[PDB]
């Protein structure tokens, strides 16, 4: 009767378990399929079902309640939730009152929209039109929280029922869906100019009391200011940047208050973890969600969500790779802090014309190879919008979902299967946490930046961290591709404590950088971290006063240069360097002095390494991106650059194309690439050999005691046995190597034993997949 | 000792033949290795091999000439096309001046730019700056031909001596690479204000005279002036719109005039033909290239090329096809019209940073699908750029060439092998002249609009394009997966008769539209023609005047809404129609007045036919776009429009997804994603049973003469045999079905017969791709 947790897995009874389930949204499947779908799911080894609960749908007129199917089946609440548990499945419930999911409203009555159109959210240019999906609201707005509690003040009382907690199914209860202001967040002035805010004191007034003096704000927005009053809130870009940020942090500190408000109720009624996916739609941003939640102690569960393609076919190959090391690296390190589990939500199986099942395995096998093991498939289960209910997609609700509406099962169960066989059989993998040596610090404010796509005229450095950061070309893809799997950190929130856990921490900069953030890493370099700083230093704090604590730190001077918007007018250079000839780069590089030099271009050096104190700290004036050729001169450069700082990897390859993310005793291995790929393997003391056929991932035991046998390691993926026995998955060979310290093999399942090496080391030779070892 | 050509195929010595090549770039390979790839060239039946000539490379100084390879191994040009000779393969020559091919300046020399800087294109605010890459020159600037003729009459010997037509190897020499002002084109402003142009009786001026009076300027710039001399080139859209299309226009003109100087030269030294890749970039605009050749009556050889990634994996699925068909579309209509053969000269197998083979495939073998049988594939040996020369790559040039630096072959080899040997076994094929019963009527002016992505205030309807049409979700993305496959027409060239050569044409329709265009539609119609044109009717000429002769000719009163171009702000609307249920549409949908209501949201009518004269007219007031899923609502309205204006189509599918091209004795099967797909086909009298287990591309024979058998159909791809013997290739099963009018199956080499049905039919089962049946 209990829901607990530790910073790692969900216990129920202290029976402690690994979230693996599908979403099934029983108001858009018809009644008398649902048995069928949620066994099915069963059959995959899902052992949850998530879904919505849909405010539109339950009461479609104000004050017309139907949880029970009475006016129409897909109404039926009750009846899923007592045939999920009747089933043996857990719950995770989604109240709202916002879901998204691509329906009516987002689950908003039409009914409140228009006979209280005053909770409306407006753009400086007055209110929006009906036409639009997700009509925007304004979160504080009362009428809107008074209706808000009073859906929750019906449905919680049903939830309260089905809580594993009370001898039910529900074992989690998520508030609302990724509060992102309607999806409005990401264009800094279309929204919230209502009049509740903007109005002299209004919300807004308030919320610049709270956080700043007139002080502050005529040091931050360079005007001196009477009373609070006189600030009215941007909107446009010629207003002051640092205005335009704090008009940022206030819509985000909008939905905490919206959130908090809805916790608060929750907490009402149930006594089960209170999960919140994906604040805001951002990442850095997450920063103000951990200070507000710590602020006011609010035990929040902080899920989030992996999506990569849209109403187009699923694009998942080595291109996304530094958006996904990004996502999961910020993702562990809020969710470690705030010491709860780290669960995907929504894991993408739909809205995709196609999902080709090896891409879809390299982004589901990757999750747990980076950290996030509890998993949930959004979309599970495809099926069909009941008339008048209809948005994003029509009719449909089957956009290639694992299973279809038909009950047909899709490509991508093939690997949600195996992936479960191996979340369920390894519990040591799940207890190990994610090593980083390395660290990408992330300064939250280039964030929204990039976002809104404006780059002051007056800066040096663009904006465009999509292109030079994130993206397929990005430098963070080429940390990725080069094997430095990295954790994030936010470059405000973290000590210096936290920082010096770090070997090595790359920057990436821009015009500005607060002195606090400078500070700190002039003191991570001097006590003997090693930091990478690229394509520029700053020389402007967070109110864009002059500030070069870390320029004049380092004794390093870099030339001004303005970074060309215009395509055709940014240049190719070639960078030159130590064993590294002609390294393409973007966009203007800048002179760097000061440090002995180890890149040029021609003459030029736009690379310098600077050792002050215990550590260093390389300084490159260009933006350093993932470009894949046979010269591979990216990947060189950037080994060349691990070597110059002293940080030797934990794993070694003799083919780069091989990725490699170690956690501790088991190797997960990459091939990224539809394409043979083989070479040697240094780790953990052992090495080997392997081939990967196709694309996918494997997870590769070290020097570790599973079912009874010490292996020093193998070369497939354990995914269940029995005593001195392992059942393995090598479905990108013909071949397996396996190595054991104090045992033998009696015999083999699926195969045989085509060789001896000797000292305990035998190449296994299996037509199938799947195959078993006796000890 | 001659080449020729029909409109099909070029011809040596009356022996035709099918162009089937790679480019080897020998300035860019090590010498000493120039044999082995050669070699390994033709181990995959390439008959042909490309290359470049670098003026850069061979005049490192002014007046310094290098062909024998004295100063630097690489610049050796004679000694290789001798190589090729004496290894076999024919060579198609491109001596520049402009190379493109991520080159230093594309060819052009230092030494030229440095001591000329007169010829230096320039914006409105003037110089480019040196950083640039193929740093751009005006065309027709005196000093810049003199230099490029000085460069033609330095090589063009050299390439006279080796020609086909003097004993030689060289099959054809292309113009300059894909003429687009140095890629400052698609700037509409960008360029080129040198002084050449633009001075008072400048060029431009005296294009002014040629192609308009003041008649003319003084109605279309709205306007009265004095002389030409007054009128300045444009700067801004804030100018009126039809000035901006004549400065596009122009040029595209000065383009147009310095390729008919460079052909001009050509012909001085040259008999073979002369050919001319891309000109502009664009599509469309082929339009002013075909107008002009005309004019001219330039014997030139309109080439293409297929190009879908850069720097990032290789992304080759379904979203393409609406471009591919396009493209093959337009350009097959300009190749028949010129009455030259189709050859794609770049098509791509490198600059991508894995090429999948089942991707690479589905493009490769799409080409002669829709018509285009003579194929290069650019890049086909990797290399490395010597330093001083590198530009977009910098040291390496093997981003995953079909052959790599050390020797390799990578997978995309495997693909073009087959097709190979499919073409060169199958002339039949290749003498097919592609049907096309359904065609999109392009109109010009809207790709420039649709370049730029500048829309009017004013205008109602919006300019992309690029996601309405040509996109992953563009309108002839679902024609292609809807199984109707497109002819191109341009509207405003093509002639009322060639328009009845179909039974239904696409129109996507603007606010502006030519009466001269809008009267040939009017026609189409009375004649016994079917229209469908989207979204929304026109009401301006080509001058922005009133012209509504369409809109009242069908007596069709349609909205006036104007289209969002704010994301967040565009509407998902909900078709309903007679067997649709609620297809999904992005942005305003339009009430559409007069004719028989097809299409409906709630009340209000949003589609309607029309019959007038012997013919009739579809007109939709929305966006019909490609959106996949299983109620797959958007595909059934497009067969839902076939059926109202009666245009059977000549296959039949049981399985929608399978993607089927008609070429009268063959049937292109196509499973463009890697998914299992099966079902029965109709076509051609005959009917069968059909399993493709991947991605890929079949060419099956339908009731024809093929290696002295008569078959009925055969589920596999023809690729050679011998007398009554076939041999076969079915990647996409591990069996083979087999029909026979007159004959019996002998034996079978790589497989077996495993059944009979009656009537002669026989299925095979082979353990390989390849197998052989004797009859």
């Amino acid at each position: 009767m209990k829901v607990q947790h530790d910073g790692r897995l969900y216990s129920l009874d202290d029976e402690r378990i690994v979230v693996y389930g599908g979403t099934l949204q029983y108001f858009r499947v018809p009644r008398n399929y649902w048995e069928d779908r949620l066994r099915k799911m069963k059959s995959h080894g899902l052992n949850t079902v998530e879904t919505y609960i849909a405010w539109n749908w339950h009461e479609p007129q104000e004050g017309v309640f139907d949880f029970t199917g009475e006016t129409h089946p897909q109404r039926d609440l009750i009846g899923f939730l007592e045939l999920a548990q009747k089933l043996g499945l857990y719950v995770i419930i989604r109240p709202g009152p916002y879901i998204c999911g691509e329906w009516k409203n987002g689950g908003i009555p039409d009914w409140l929209i228009n006979s209280h159109p005053e909770i409306l959210a407006k753009s400086p240019n007055g209110s929006f039109p009906r036409d639009v999906y997700y009509p925007p609201i304004t979160y504080l707005h009362p009428t809107y929280l008074e209706y808000a509690m009073k859906w929750y003040e019906e449905v919680l009382p049903i939830i309260r029922d089905y809580l594993y907690s009370n001898g039910g199914s529900i074992i989690s209860v998520t508030i609302d869906d990724e509060p992102s202001y309607w999806e409005t967040i990401f264009q800094p002035f279309l929204t919230d100019y209502n009049e509740i805010i903007v109005r002299e004191n209004g919300i807004w007034h308030s919320w610049l009391k709270e956080n700043y003096s007139l002080g502050d704000l005529e040091e931050r927005y360079g005007e001196r200011f009477s009373d609070y009053t006189e600030i009215a809130p941007p909107k446009s870009f010629s207003e002051p940047l640092p205005k335009v940020l704090d008009w940022h942090h206030f819509k985000i500190w909008m939905i905490n208050e919206y959130v908090r408000r809805l916790y608060e109720k929750i907490r009402e009624y149930v006594d089960v973890p209170i999960s919140l996916l994906d604040p805001y739609l951002l990442l850095a941003a997450w920063k103000e969600f951990y200070l507000y939640v710590t602020r006011h102690k609010l035990d929040i569960h902080l899920w989030t969500e992996f999506w990569y393609s849209f109403y187009r076919t699923f694009d998942f190959k080595e291109d996304k790779l530094g958006h996904l090391y990004f996502k999961t690296g910020i993702y562990r390190y809020y969710v470690s802090k705030l010491k709860t589990p780290p669960l995907s939500i929504e894991t993408q199986a739909s809205l995709a014309n196609v999902i080709e099942k090896d891409e879809a395995e390299l982004l589901y096998a990757l999750l747990p190879a980076l950290g996030i093991h509890n998993l949930n498939y959004y979309l599970y289960v495809g099926g069909e919008n009941p008339r008048g209910y209809e948005s994003h997609n029509g009719v449909t609700w089957d956009v290639y979902s694992p299973i279809g509406l038909d009950g047909r099962e899709r490509q991508h169960v093939e690997p949600i299967k195996w992936i479960g066989e191996f979340l369920k059989s390894n519990i040591d993998f799940v207890d190990s946490q994610f090593k980083a040596r390395v660290a990408f610090g992330m300064y939250e404010p280039y964030e929204a930046l990039n976002l809104w796509g404006y780059k002051p005229e007056s800066f040096e450095e663009s904006v465009n961290l999509n292109e030079y950061l994130f993206g397929e070309r990005g430098l963070l893809t080429l940390l990725a591709m080069s094997n430095v799997p990295f954790d994030v950190i936010d470059l405000e929130i973290s000590t210096l404590e936290e920082m010096l856990q770090y070997e090595q921490i790359w920057v990436y900069s821009l015009d500005f950088m607060s002195r606090e953030v400078q500070e700190k890493l002039i003191k991570y370099v001097e006590e003997g971290g090693n930091l990478v700083i690229l394509p520029t230093l700053p020389y402007l704090d967070e109110n864009m006063k002059p500030c070069t604590r870390l320029r004049d730190f380092l004794g390093v001077e870099v030339e001004r240069a303005k970074a060309r918007d215009n395509m055709r007018l940014i240049p190719y250079l070639s960078v030159d360097a130590e064993g590294i000839d002609r390294m393409v780069v973007r966009n203007v590089a800048r002179e760097v002095k000061g440090g002995e030099a180890i890149a040029w271009i021609g003459d030029k050096v736009v690379g310098t390494i600077v050792r002050k104190g215990k550590g260093s700290a390389v300084i490159l004036g260009f933006r350093l991106q993932y470009y894949s050729s046979y010269h591979d001169m990216h990947r060189k450069f950037v080994d060349k650059i691990l070597q110059l700082q002293g940080v030797k990897r934990e794993v070694e390859v003799s083919n780069r194309d091989i990725i490699a993310i170690p956690r501790i005793h088991y190797l997960v291995l990459v091939n990224p690439r539809d394409e043979e790929v083989a070479g040697k393997v240094k780790y953990r003391g052992v090495e080997f050999e392997i081939k990967m056929k196709g694309r996918g991932v494997l997870f590769i035991p070290v020097d570790v005691e599973i079912n009874g046998v010490k292996l020093v390691y193998a070369t497939a993926t354990p995914i269940g046995g029995g005593n001195r026995r392992i059942k393995f998955r090598n479905h990108l060979s013909d071949t397996s190597e396996i190595a054991i310290r104090d045992g033998r093999i009696r015999g083999v399942k699926g195969g045989y034993v085509l060789q001896e090496k000797g000292e305990r080391v035998y190449v296994i030779r299996h037509e199938r997949e799947t195959f078993e070892i006796e000890f």
